[PDB]
C-alpha cells in the first residue's frame, strides 16, 4: 500500500528562510518559526576564549576586587527588530504580536568532552579535567529592554563598566538595594553576577534560567526537539514584545574550564532559540491626547517669562463657577469638590 | 522637489592647450497639478514609533 487518503489540511506554511520573510504583508493569526540563536559574552578573552571567559581568583575580600572585563559575561542582549503591523493601520482594532512557543536550546558542545587538550589530569592512567562547575543556563525573554536590578556585594570593588555593572555602594547594596535598579539595555555590560531581575518591573519578560551552582555539577540535558515551551500564561502571554523589535535576554554558563593549572575560567556556550509568534488585537488602550501634545508642541518654540508655572505663581485663582443656580446664600463660600462631591468650608 | 542635472559642455580649453572646465545654467518651467490621495497609513504606526 500507499494512498489517496485524505492528507491532512495541515496549515500553510508560505515561505520560510530568515530575515526575508519579514517584509511581509497581512494575513491574520500570522505566526512564525524563529531559528535563532545568540553568541555568548564572556568578558571573552579572545578568539579562544571565544565563548569562555578569563579566569578567575581564588580566596579574596571585597577589598581585594578589581575586576576587569575578561572573565566577565554579562547578559547577552539583542532588538530583533519585528515586523510592524501598524504600518498602514488605522483600524480601530489594533494588532500587535503575541507570543507564542520557544523551544530553545544551548547549543553545540560537543567538542567539550575533551579531557584532553590542557583538561587538567585529574591523575591515574584516565584523563584531565575538562571543564565544569556550576552553570546557569538561563534566558529571559523580554518584550521590553527590560527592568535590571543589580546586585552587588564587595562595595569595597573597583568595578568596571563596559561590563555595566549596577551603581551605588551602600551596606544595602549588599542586600537589595532599591537603587541598583536598572535595567538592561545593553549587550555584555550587564556582568552577570551583577546584575538581577527587577522582576517587579519584570512582567513583560519571560525567563527561566536554573542556576545551576556546585562544584563541577553534572550537566544533564535532554535532546528533545519535538516539544516546545508555550509562551502563553493565563492571558495567553508570555514578554510582550509589543517592541516589534525584541529584547532578547541570556547567561549560560557551562562552568570552567580548568586548565592544566586549573585556569578555571568560566565557558560559556551559545543557545539557539525556536519561537512562535502569533498577530494578538487589543483595544485602543491610550488616548489622543495623550498623544497629541507632542507634535504639535514639539515642532514648536517654549513660551515662560516672569514666573507663573508650576507654583511659581504671579497666577491667582483656580475654581469653579459655573451654573447659575438661585441664591444660596453663601455665594463668597469657598467652593469646593471634595472630588466626589462637593465639599464647602470656611471660617465665616 | 529634487532637482538634478548633468550637463558636459566641456572644459575651456584655453589659449594655452590648456583645459578647464567649463558650465551652464539649467532653465525649467514646470507645469504641475494635484492628486488626491489615499492614505492606507496612520496613528497605528504613530503610535508604536511614538512608543519607539
Amino acid at each position: 500500500p500507499k494512498k489517496p487518503k485524505e492528507p491532512v489540511q495541515v496549515p500553510k506554511l508560505l515561505i520560510k528562510g530568515g530575515v526575508e520573510v519579514l517584509e511581509v504583508k497581512t494575513g491574520v493569526d500570522a505566526i512564525t518559526e524563529v531559528e535563532c540563536f545568540l553568541n555568548p559574552e564572556m568578558g571573552d578573552p579572545d578568539e579562544n576564549l571565544r565563548g569562555f571567559s578569563l579566569k578567575l581568583s581564588a580566596e579574596n575580600d571585597f577589598s581585594s576586587d578589581s575586576p576587569e572585563r575578561k572573565m566577565l559575561p554579562c547578559y547577552s542582549t539583542a532588538r530583533i527588530p519585528l515586523p510592524n503591523l501598524n504600518e498602514d493601520l488605522t483600524c480601530g482594532n489594533l494588532l500587535m504580536w503575541e507570543a507564542v512557543t520557544v523551544q530553545t536550546e544551548v547549543i553545540g558542545i560537543t567538542s567539550m568532552l575533551n579531557l584532553h587538550a590542557g583538561s587538567q589530569k585529574v591523575h591515574e592512567h584516565g584523563g584531565g579535567k575538562p571543564i565544569q562547575g556550576s552553570n546557569f543556563h538561563f534566558f529571559a525573554v523580554g518584550g521590553e529592554p527590560l527592568e535590571m536590578q543589580g546586585v552587588l556585594m564587595n562595595y569595597r570593588s573597583k568595578y568596571p563598566d563596559g561590563t555595566i555593572t549596577p551603581k551605588n555602594p551602600t551596606a544595602q547594596s549588599q542586600v537589595m538595594n532599591t537603587d541598583h535598579k536598572a535595567y538592561l539595555d545593553k549587550n555584555n555590560a550587564y556582568p552577570v553576577e551583577c546584575w538581577v531581575p527587577d522582576p517587579s518591573r519584570n512582567e513583560n519578560a519571560r525567563y527561566f534560567g536554573t542556576f545551576t551552582g556546585g562544584e563541577n555539577v553534572p550537566p544533564v540535558l535532554h535532546v528533545t526537539n519535538t516539544a516546545t515551551t508555550v509562551l502563553l500564561d493565563e492571558q495567553g502571554v508570555g514578554p510582550l514584545c509589543k517592541a516589534d523589535s525584541l529584547y532578547v535576554s541570556a547567561a549560560d554558563i557551562c562552568g570552567l574550564f580548568t586548565n592544566s593549572s586549573g585556569t578555571q575560567q568560566w565557558r560559556g556556550l551559545a543557545r539557539y532559540f525556536k519561537i512562535r509568534l502569533r498577530k494578538r488585537s487589543v483595544k485602543n488602550p491610550y488616548p489622543i491626547s495623550f498623544l497629541l501634545s507632542d507634535l504639535i508642541n514639539r515642532r514648536t518654540q517654549r513660551v515662560d517669562g516672569q514666573p507663573m508655572y508650576g507654583m511659581e505663581s504671579q497666577v491667582e485663582e483656580v475654581r469653579v463657577f459655573d451654573g447659575t443656580e438661585r441664591l444660596p446664600g453663601d455665594p463668597d463660600m469657598i467652593r469646593y469638590i471634595d472630588k466626589q462631591g462637593q465639599l464647602q468650608t470656611k471660617m465665616l
